[PDB]
């Protein structure tokens, strides 16, 4: 977990050796001062926030005996960018005069530009011409000015009393530590990559994935190997299997010595890339283990023919050779973490074990079958009970050699594999006391191993079916309440065919869980994307600023209309202007079409001018699946109040499409038909409709 | 669960035994009362809280007939810290005399000093000379200060009566009851760990941990070796084993009698510590058993050489000794708990079993092979079919031996393990019927047992998986709803990014639930630490008190800053004081540089000055792993406001490093390099712009 940071402080800091540094801009007049430090505050009595927002050129340290001459120098190199080091007496707070040092380097950028300077400073006081304004005495003058040169009096010129005439070599001590921060100029202000020391492969490369692979299948190679040869009564009649373990040999200790120089992931940190412990921390943790491992001790005796006693004692424990599994070992923590890894991993397990236990069986039964110097057959033996079954059985004249190693090693294997698995066809089975207490050892071996395999695979199915069988259960879950309080068919079809669509559509992800998961930029930058269709299109939006931008995007809902579906019904409270930006919508106001909005066009009120609510006037209802864009009220109120001047223009350039709080006033041609059909077919009691009359016009007046 | 708790005023009144106290101050002027008691109370007519905050001198009660010799004896033993008892005539609410008792005995202090005073109190009023002041009749305020003395005239002195001259006894009496508040005193104020009573040892120590693992160990062997000596017809050709069980029985014995005197967790509390009633829990629960299960019966008979009837009848039933599984019976609720723990039990039962099994098989078949007097051979036996495969048949002259026993338990062990774990070899198996009734019954066992395992295995599986497999399900939604909704890759990697480095970090905690869990000390206590390195570092919180220090850290968020991540964009309002702990930022204003922020700066505005909000004046942008502590205004202005005194001091002392509503005014070199060269190269009807000019003047006037 690394990513691109500019290191231009940490190197700095770590650079200056107990300096100070003052940085400045380079692209503004006068050089504002960008950044101070602790060491320049502290012997200079200007604190960081009173001396911030000055001139680069020091010129408010300036006084009596600071030279125009000097004043020209730092104006010239300031204007022209070039490395140089200058002396000049300094002004403190209490305006008291001390001799100072000064060096200029300015840092280019990674854009081919000059952006920041760096002045550093240095105290010469003690070592210079003594000069004093206003002091008790000259003692006392020289020795404040002395108590200030802690820094040049320590281990810097430490052995400047000891010698004498050492001011030709302290300053080049002094410009020594001053002339290195070109190495810390080496990023020039920029996303600098933490770039790895020389001869170190980082272990996440191409390289080190395409290597580990291949080191796997060899130890498993080996693994699989170094049973049969050492327990089969193999020959070396074959000489090219030598050399491919030669060539085994030569790739594991060049595998050894590669972990030496290869970055690894501390356990209490995250990247750690320090040689000097490196090596240290393989060398405590498997260098010895790997290299106990990776030495074919019996390859040098036979070579050089030793003698049969300790040396053979000595070469024939090759079994050793099979600890080569560290390599697994310490790479089954990549891949132990996926669901689907674990079987592949579990079946191999289960037949490299399989492979161990039918070896170690065939070494039983060729230990156990003969008698030794009793001559005895043993005829009950497995290994004599099969000889007798498959066909040549034993002769005697040395005794014949039975059955072949080809058939015997299928043999032992498939007793093993029906001993694992459990199956225990019988045909062969352990007869004498050693076969029997191994057969027990199988059996539980074989039932553990079996028990895991069963475990891993019944999570492997819950967790896969548990998503489908919570969507089911909450489907059950409303049809049920639906049967339950007793709604018709003409609204259970609509809740039902709105749950399937929007799980059909939305998945198993929930929007608003995800915003409120990312950070609050990431926050607003998805909601900008999200409302980008509006933002770019509408021309009331063309002059928003960042600000209020994001304070809107933050606000904004999507909706989506399924046709069919009403939005504000007669006579509810309109409360949120909405932007139509897919499909379309239309408006029916007393049972009549009166106006139609498609793309790019907004029906509510002007809330920021009314100042209040008011009651629907007309229907609107969907037609096509349309998106719509709503926002409340009192959230657009609140940032258009914050945001004066955009709402200058916001109130000027947002004109609706359809005003639903004004209602127009229209006649029907029946109506005037009908009416004008009854005037062709064309009082004094009628005195609550005369009432009625003159309380009509006296409202209306 | 017990904790060191001060029991003051548990022990005080338990031992006070119906009498009064009052508590007093040993470390200030005058004594004040500290605590007053309902005795007290009911007897002297005033209220706790009108005589709290009283000199222990009882000064306050004084009236004409208390005497100054009195007054200088209390003073006197009051500044002399020393044990002492006076009588003398107090006086209540209506100022009524009264006889009185009193006695003064201080406590001392874990730390060798005196904090807490404690004078007793005692009325002899109806056993003294008789005083009176002013009363109806004599008789009667005789009377009346006689019905105050039920204390002293109940069974403290209830034999006066039926005796004469008591009063050379009854003070004894008296201040018996006062005399053991010495036992009181141990505790001395201090946190007293709750001492168990003698002769008992807490079942928690570390001598019964390491003894229990001892008698399972044994308890182990004992149901191992039993069934295997009284079945397979061993014989006593090994005197040692009778040596071992006789110390065995000795350990159980021992066990057995200091499982009396050790304490036992009570089901209806935590711990119960009382001798009268541990000792009849362990006899009404376990003790009978294990006193039956842990007598060697046939042991007596066999040294005493009794006769071969009914005495050998009772010492063959030597099977009794296995129910010493009570042991492990009470330890399993120990380690029950533990999900992989059961996985061991479960195997150990499983070869337990099979063990027993294989002596029952081999039980059924020695007593199935001979036909008795009939002097068949029953060929149908499995202890003969064994006999004709492994070798070495029977044969007579007496019956031949046949198979050896140490072949013999093996066989039946691998026959009982097949049979348990479902295998099946087959080339043993019943014959007759009751092994096929033995199989039958051995095949259900099986089965079931084999069923747990699989179970235990399946839950520990899934149990472990589950939470990899939410991270990677919500790991799955989050990139569906970013491919979804179209997000292009420069903010989907920049999200997957930040989910998945967040998660590296803070595994699957939520701090927010972390701290909502704890009481509020705890929380406060938490919060304190967490922004401690900003509390101890940042001189403006040097002055800070306990209560605002507690209400700052409950509401200061601590928020981690990748580098590129913006904080405060141009234009959105700026609502938080943050201090930055570690890394570095920098300001951008207009796409140039105009400072830097380090460790232990802070960059906001003046709310408590300010009171309004202002648009952000320049962007913020991270640039290494930064830690910042950020503090809403709300908050900060809530806890100001009403901590006067310390904004006092916070006002003057907190200097902001840079303030966002202030913004610097600059020029750029290339901007007047090129203004110049443009003048170097250098309005009748410009009346909009004239119209402009005039505006503007009007405005800056």
């Amino acid at each position: 977990l690394v990513a691109p940071q500019n290191t231009f402080l940490e190197n700095i800091v770590r650079r200056s050796n107990d300096t100070n540094f003052v940085l400045g801009n380079a692209q503004i007049v006068d050089w504002p001062i960008v950044y101070s430090n602790d060491g320049f505050c502290k012997l200079s009595g200007y604190h960081r926030a009173e001396v911030m927002q000055k001139s680069s050129a020091c010129s408010f340290m300036y006084g009596e005996l600071t030279d125009k001459d000097t004043v020209e120098k730092v104006r010239q190199t300031f204007e022209n960018y070039e490395m140089n080091s200058f002396e000049i007496l300094m002004y403190k707070k209490n305006r008291t005069p001390v001799w100072f040092f000064v060096k200029i380097a300015p840092i280019r950028n990674e854009q081919d530009k000059v952006v920041l300077f760096l002045c550093t400073f240095s105290d010469i006081t003690a070592f210079k011409q003594p000069i004093e304004d206003d002091s008790c005495k000259g003692w006392g003058k020289f020795a404040r000015l002395t108590r200030a040169l802690t820094s040049s009096r320590g281990v810097l010129q430490q052995l400047a009393p000891s010698v004498q005439k050492g001011e030709n070599v302290h300053k080049h001590s002094r410009l020594a530590e001053v002339l290195q921060l070109g190495s810390d100029i080496l990023p020039q202000y920029k996303q600098e990559a933490p770039k790895t020391p020389p001869h170190i492969i980082l272990h996440y490369c191409v390289f080190k994935t395409t290597w580990d692979w291949i080191i796997l299948i060899l130890t498993f190679y080996t693994a699989i190997l170094v049973p049969y040869n050492v327990s089969f009564k193999t020959r070396q009649n074959n000489v090219a299997w030598l050399v491919v373990d030669s060539i085994v040999d030569v790739i594991f200790l060049v595998d050894i010595v590669l972990n030496f120089h290869t970055t690894f992931v501390g356990p209490a940190g995250e990247v750690i890339s320090d040689p000097k412990l490196i090596r240290m921390n393989y060398l405590k943790t498997w260098f010895v283990i790997d290299l106990l491992s990776c030495l074919p001790y019996d390859v040098i005796n036979a070579f050089e023919n030793v003698d049969e006693g300790i040396s053979s004692l000595f070469s024939s424990l090759k079994v050793v050779r099979l600890l080569r599994l560290g390599r697994v070992a310490r790479k089954l923590d990549h891949y132990i973490e996926y669901g689907a890894a674990v079987l592949v991993l579990l079946v191999c397990v289960f037949g490299l074990a399989a492979h161990w236990m039918a070896c170690i069986w065939y070494s039983i039964g060729d230990y156990e079958i003969f008698d030794e110097d009793t001559k005895t057959i043993r005829n009950n033996s497995w290994l004599y009970q099969l000889a007798l079954d498959i066909g040549t059985p034993y002769q005697f004249n040395k005794w014949e050699g039975g059955p072949s190693k080809n058939s015997v090693y299928i043999s032992s294997l498939y007793f093993t594999m029906t001993s694992l698995t459990s199956v225990g066809f019988g045909n062969i089975a352990p007869s004498t006391d050693i076969e029997k207490i191994f057969a027990v050892a199988i059996m539980m071996i074989g039932s553990l191993l079996y028990a895991t395999i069963f475990g891993n695979v019944t999570t492997i199915f819950q967790q896969m079916y548990a998503n489908t069988n919570r969507y089911h259960e909450m489907l059950n879950s409303v049809r049920d309440f639906l049967k339950l309080y007793q709604v018709p068919k003409g609204l259970s079809e609509r809740v039902m065919d709105y749950i399937v669509s929007t799980w059909s559509m939305s998945r198993g992800i929930d929007t608003e869980k995800v915003l409120q998961i990312c950070p609050k930029d990431m926050r607003a930058d998805i909601c900008v994307h999200l409302n980008r269709k509006v933002f770019k299109e509408h021309p009331a939006f063309r002059l928003a600023s960042d600000g209020c931008l994001r304070a809107l995007a933050m606000e904004f809902q999507t909706v989506h209309c399924a046709p069919g579906d009403l939005i504000y019904h007669a006579g509810e409270s309109v409360d949120s202007l909405c932007f139509v930006v897919s499909g379309s919508l239309e408006v029916i106001q007393d049972d009549e079409v009166v106006a139609i909005l498609g793309k790019g066009d907004v029906f509510g009120d002007v809330f920021w001018k009314e100042a209040t609510l008011a009651q629907s006037c007309a229907n609107v209802r969907a037609l096509t699946y349309c998106d719509l864009h709503v926002i409340k009220r009192d959230a657009l109120q609140k940032v258009l109040e914050f945001y004066t001047a955009f709402s200058h223009s916001f109130s000027r350039n947002l004109i609706l499409t359809y005003n639903l709080r004004k209602r127009i006033v229209f006649r029907k041609i029946s109506d005037v038909k009908r009416e004008e059909e009854e005037r062709m077919k064309r009082l004094p009691p009628d005195h609550p409709v005369r009432r009625l009359f003159q309380r009509f016009r006296q409202q209306k007046e």
